[PDB]
């Protein structure tokens, strides 16, 4: 029992982090198969991070104006022959492939869903942590302008998934970055000007689990015979910044283990926002909307005591 | 900017995580050099814990009671040589040396202290996170059936350092483990028992440093003028389950950086006991005590705003 914000482990992706360096700027690149991805703002200048022209940039540069570096493992100068725009990411071929590229895909995740990220500086991987996308599609995380380049990703069956790739710092503690599509998360343009942030809202579906999780874990004092239909806490939701629900069989599964039924839970939501009255759930007296009910159930499969 | 609960990057420990099996018992060890290390518990029946004989176990055992199997990257299957108690771990030799053995070393933390942890199941990494070990030795993880040897360890400059390996679950959320010397964190046995917990207390230096790190993210509502001395908060703090405050040069770095005193932090933790009053810091609504002056220092390098 207990539960914690836990990442996948990251050493499949710690072997494909390099250092990449275009003229005065430095950051991280994940190199996969021979491509090498960054951010393209990479190539803009110090001066001109407002308004930067990236086809200009991109003309401006040569392959020899891109150093690639291998740091950990086996190390490696990696020689760039080509270089090309992949939306706000730089898609560097190099004439050497990744003899540890693990099998993967890539994906884009949902406002709601968690990933890992391995958090990274000047090629090398620094710490890993998990995050939510927010429903503004930003991340709430802890990077540098170095970091820029680390990798987000999640993984199942040996599999690695790779979502994310950190691109900026919006505001204080928040951020974002792209697929590797290379579409931005969110309604921001990779400049340095300020941007308006769409509002953020609690994930109801994630609080529920969360709820279901500090059940399974002994912590009941919330449940009450109170109960909420989904379509008035819907309409509810819409001017407390909360998400609508729309029931899955997951939680439906979590409500048959533990004998508390979604209106329950609706309804515990709706009083805990308005107040903790001193107590706390799982040791924290805020709502927690960050783990989603997947991640719960690979926390839980105790049985439900007294 | 920001702060997340941060962990160190995994890879190194995945390349050593096994799986060990005696009779019907099944967990995960950690495999350096040609040694395996595993509780001493997979010995015991399932019907004999709550009083296991472990001497009596041991000589019943024969180096090929132990099956040892590496199911991860270059797949193995490790003959055992030899095999001897350390405390409450059994260190097996087996006849192979572990090719990507990292550099190495072990410690034992102390009350206060954040580890990672890569848990594992059937020989396989399956999660990482971060602890604290709390004022009473124990951890409050995440960890299930099955999950005995994980393991827990921090990074001194490209060697892993072994804090921690996996023993029991004490009550919900409550678990604790042994060092690689075999000494139980707490007054803990590796028996089927209830066993009394000595009081849980909030870690003052790392609160203090929590708010530091608010301090340099822009929260600063809860920084008063009010200065408590370190002797009387000292006092105040045996009576209301906090640790004695001890300054360190960190915290004095953190005091120096940002220009708040440490008696003004000691003030508003008293305050904030008190409670929050609606406001949050860093998003939370109660004190936040497993960041340890080290663990946020690395997470700031900011200059300190207004
Ligand atoms: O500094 C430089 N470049 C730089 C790159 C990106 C950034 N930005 C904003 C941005 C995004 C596209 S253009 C400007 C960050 O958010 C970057 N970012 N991303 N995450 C961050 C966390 C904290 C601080 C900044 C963070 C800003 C600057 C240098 C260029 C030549 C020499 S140095
Ligand atoms: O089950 C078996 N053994 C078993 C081993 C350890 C445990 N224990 C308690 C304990 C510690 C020393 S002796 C008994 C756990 O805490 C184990 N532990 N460790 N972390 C846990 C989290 C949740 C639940 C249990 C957890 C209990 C049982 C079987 C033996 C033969 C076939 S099966």
């Amino acid at each position: 029992s207990g539960l914690v914000k836990m990442s996948a482990p990251s050493g499949a992706v710690e072997n494909c982090i390099v250092q990449v360096t275009c003229g005065s700027m430095t950051l991280n690149g994940l190199w996969l198969d021979n491509t090498v991805w960054c951010p393209r703002h990479i190539m803009c200048p110090a001066d001109q991070l407002t308004d930067p022209n990236y086809d200009a940039l991109l003309i401006s540069k040569t392959n020899h104006s891109f150093i690639v570096q291998k740091h950990i493992g086996a190390q490696a100068n990696l020689r760039v022959v080509a270089h090309s725009m992949v939306g706000v990411l730089l898609k560097l071929t190099v004439d050497v492939a990744n003899p540890s590229t693990p099998a993967y895909t890539f994906s884009t995740v949902k406002p709601g869903a968690s990933f890992s990220v391995l958090a990274c500086y000047n090629g090398k991987p620094t710490g890993v942590f998990t995050v939510n996308l927010r429903h503004n599609s930003t991340i709430k995380g802890s990077f540098l302008c170095g970091s820029c380049g680390s990798v987000g990703y999640t993984e199942n069956g040996g599999v690695i998934n790779f979502v994310y790739m950190h691109q900026m710092e919006l505001s204080n503690g928040t951020h974002t970055g792209s697929s590797f599509d290379g579409v931005m998360y969110g309604a921001f343009e990779d400049k340095q000007t300020h941007q308006l942030q769409l509002t953020d809202k609690y994930c109801t579906i994630n609080v529920v689990a969360w709820l279901y999780a500090a059940v399974l874990n002994g912590c009941k004092w919330f449940v009450k015979p109170t109960r909420v239909g989904i379509v008035t806490y819907n309409e509810w939701a819409l001017s407390n910044q909360f998400t609508e629900f729309v029931g899955t069989q997951s939680i439906d599964m979590l409500a048959h283990r533990t004998g508390v039924s979604v209106e329950q839970m609706l309804a515990a939501i709706q009083s805990l926002h308005a107040g903790f009255q001193g107590k706390t759930i799982l040791g924290q007296s805020t709502l927690e909307d960050e783990f989603t009910p997947d991640d719960v159930n690979m926390q839980v499969m105790g049985v439900v005591m007294q």
